[PDB]
């Protein structure tokens, strides 16, 4: 059964003797050299578009914490920039630190910053995710950064219930949460063709990288690491650093919507 984690003894550097995957030529994250990413004029407007974006349960995967959506039909969507096609929404998840220095996976010029939100969407001429994973145009993930600064009001929602979910296995309902209270005002963005960050390390995965920053609190981020990897009833381990570092970009180039 599948036991890699981001401890010393099973986390990104043990991941390829179980995901060959790991060493393939298209993996994520990667690092971001912003002066060597040129502006593509051949990238449509991005359109992202979750007024109708259903909310369901708030999952600890002794991971990270997925919030579900509903994608049982086309309610919050990505369209547009790279991508050919319709995208649906099915969950979005953090990486973070155990300090402020770090967390990203991405990072930019090689920054890290405290955490980034990855809202994950699946193409849906493919019929469901599990299908989707197979192609290499199967996912879009929306990166976000996070920094420490200012509270973002709109993830206040997550950080209250994450009390209820400490462990591994644990859930809450999350219903009526709006996700567009996570973005940050502009849309401009870094893309390349990459791959999932955690096992199984599939290679499906289109990267949009917003640009700027989202702004969290120091205790928003704070309550992130008071999550556990670990199970009920088990020695706590925080889950702090799940995060993967940077990948070899081998034969791939960075593109940017803004000039
Ligand atoms: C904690 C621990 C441990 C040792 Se057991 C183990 C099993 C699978 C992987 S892998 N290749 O999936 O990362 C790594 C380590
Ligand atoms: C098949 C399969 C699977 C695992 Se589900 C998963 C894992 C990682 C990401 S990530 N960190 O690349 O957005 C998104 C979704
Ligand atoms: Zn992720």
């Amino acid at each position: 059964s599948h036991h890699w984690g981001y401890g010393k003894h099973n986390g990104p550097e043990h991941w390829h003797k179980d995901f060959p995957i790991a060493k393939g030529e298209r993996q994520s994250p990667v690092d971001i050299d912003t002066h060597t990413a040129k502006y593509d004029p051949s990238l449509k407007p991005l359109s992202v578009s979750y007024d109708q974006a259903t909310s369901l349960r708030i999952l600890n995967n002794g991971h990270a914490f997925n919030v579900e959506f509903d994608d049982s039909q086309d309610k919050a969507v990505l369209k547009g920039g790279p991508l050919d096609g319709t995208y649906r929404l099915i969950q979005f998840h953090f990486h973070w630190g155990s300090l402020d220095g770090q967390g990203s996976e991405h990072t930019v010029d090689k920054k890290k910053y405290a955490a980034e939100l990855h809202l994950v969407h699946w193409n849906t001429k493919y019929g469901d995710f599990g299908k989707a994973v197979q192609q290499p145009d199967g996912l879009a993930v929306l990166g976000i950064f996070l920094k420490v600064g200012s509270a973002k009001p709109g993830l206040q929602k997550v950080v209250d219930v994450l009390d209820s979910i400490k462990t591994k296995g644990k859930s809450a309902d999350f219903t009526n949460f709006d996700p567009r209270g996570l973005l940050p005002e502009s849309l401009d963005y870094w893309t390349y063709p990459g791959s999932l960050t955690t096992p199984p390390l599939l290679e499906c995965v289109t990267w949009i990288v917003l640009k700027e920053p989202i702004s969290v609190s120091s205790e928003q981020v704070l309550k992130f690491r008071k999550l556990n990897f670990n199970g009920e009833g088990e020695p706590e381990e925080l889950m702090v650093d799940n995060w993967r570092p940077a990948q070899p970009l081998k034969n791939r180039q960075i593109k940017a919507s803004f000039k």
